[PDB]
């Protein structure tokens, strides 16, 4: 029973050269939460079908639990032999089980609030929402970013509100991920979280964030001046970027106040007819990205420490030092596994400071400024690739106030990306796993809009 599972662990240690290949190496076998998880991610999880799928998923979580219980048992047997390195952080493995249980159970259950709120908050014509809190698209998108940061990152309001421009960097192994690397002090603590793009533009945190930044920096052209793009020449090792909040409230310097966000949430969930409990949007979450001790974190992830290993943890199972299953599932994607890119001609007309800094003493900027510019470059690409869809639904959004978007080049891109689908009853982009059947249908998707 125990043996048939824990044997697979030993074979995987042998095959990956974590141990030499000759029985159970009782004394010498390393067992830890991170190796067990890596074993799971290489073998069970990443199993690259209607009623077959439902059964296979149930079976996967049953097997996950049995593998975990088996390796807990193996660890006690190694400890009988005085193995010094068979300690299991069982909380970490309980979060893995809870992560998969939540994913399978919610697929089993199959509108999610993520989609309903996002589509409604992108809508520029929302007469019955609140002219008191949500007069502008900037205010709507500002709210939506906090909402998508909670939905994807499972952070409390207080944690969200500490996100700064300098907190966010592109992944090195996944250049489509934005990584927030949180370091806390009690033996030091590292928690890494990822925002991935979404095929559906309205729930894409990258698209949404970029639209919000677009309005924040440039305002509405005949209407209101923006804050400007940050003065990156003033940045010295993050001095400037670590003080600019990801959302700007009443002053340049502060995230919107919690009491104001409390009202925004109430107002949006009322408008969307969605049940609302403040604690589920404001308080700490039960399921969160894992946090590593400084020692485990530096030692596990340094490939020169482990030159014998065939595959290193960051190659597949923990890209950018985030386990692949958390990264996918917290971004609402399965961990069981651009037709018309935007022309550089158009890219260079929005966020034009990105290119200007690249032209000048680019070399003279701090590394934090260049990491921010590379991030803005990915948000700009995301935003522009999706603008043809946003324009199809919401041509009167504040984004489109710049006379630019009325020009021949922009209109031509907006048309050329979306024309191939104008007569199709089905949306060209995907929605969310388990929801594609229902909501790729245009009529169904449009009906999620409260107004129009």
């Amino acid at each position: 029973q125990y043996k048939t599972y824990y044997t697979k662990y030993i074979q995987w240690c042998q095959l990956n050269q974590i141990i030499p290949t000759p029985s159970v190496p009782y004394k010498d076998l390393p067992i830890s939460a991170e190796l067990i998880h890596w074993f799971l991610l290489d073998t069970l999880i990443t199993d690259d079908e209607d009623l077959d799928e439902e059964e296979e998923n149930s079976f996967k979580i049953a097997t996950l639990k049995k593998i975990i219980g088996s390796l807990n048992f193996l660890s006690k047997l190694c400890k009988v032999h005085e193995n010094p390195n068979a300690n299991i952080d069982t909380k970490y493995l309980e979060s893995v089980t809870k992560l998969h249980t939540h994913w399978i159970d919610s697929q089993k259950a199959i509108c999610p609030p993520l989609l309903k709120v996002s589509l409604n908050l992108w809508n520029p014509e929302t007469n019955h929402l609140s002219e008191k809190f949500f007069k502008t698209c900037s205010e709507k998108l500002r709210f939506l970013v906090d909402f998508q940061l909670r939905s994807y990152l499972n952070l409390s309001f207080e944690e969200r509100s500490k996100i700064r421009f300098g907190s966010l960097k592109l992944g090195k192994r996944d250049r489509d991920a934005i990584i927030y690397h949180k370091v806390t002090h009690s033996p030091g603590h590292h928690q890494l979280l990822a925002l991935l793009p979404q095929d559906c533009p309205f729930i894409c945190p990258q698209t949404t964030l970029a639209a919000y930044l677009y309005l924040r920096f440039y305002g509405i052209p005949s209407v209101s001046k923006g804050d400007g793009f940050p003065n990156l020449n003033a940045d010295e090792n993050g001095s400037l970027l670590q003080d600019i909040p990801i959302l700007r409230g009443k002053s340049l310097t502060t995230y919107p106040r919690e009491e104001t966000f409390s009202n925004y949430y109430t107002t949006v969930f009322r408008y969307c007819h969605l049940p609302y409990k403040r604690r589920e949007y404001f308080n700490k979450c039960n399921l969160v990205y894992p946090t590593w001790d400084e020692d485990t974190f530096r030692t596990f992830f340094n490939e020169e420490n482990h030159g014998n290993w065939l595959e290193q943890p960051e190659a597949f199972a923990f890209p950018d030092k985030i386990p692949f299953d958390f990264k996918k599932i917290m971004n609402f994607k399965s961990p069981y596994t651009d037709p018309f890119p935007p022309p550089k001609d158009l890219l260079v007309q929005i966020f034009p400071e990105i290119d200007e800094y690249k032209r000048h003493d680019y070399e003279g900027l701090s590394q934090n400024s260049r990491d921010f510019l590379d991030l803005m470059e990915v948000l700009r690409e995301r935003f522009l690739s999706n603008l043809p869809w946003i324009y199809k639904f919401f041509p009167n959004h504040d984004i489109f106030q710049d006379p630019i978007f009325g020009n021949s080049d922009f209109q031509s891109y907006f048309n050329d990306k979306t024309i191939h689908s104008k007569g199709s009853p089905i949306l060209s982009f995907d929605i969310l796993p388990g929801f594609n059947k229902i909501y790729k249908n245009k009529t169904n998707f449009y009906s999620l809009l409260i107004e129009r």
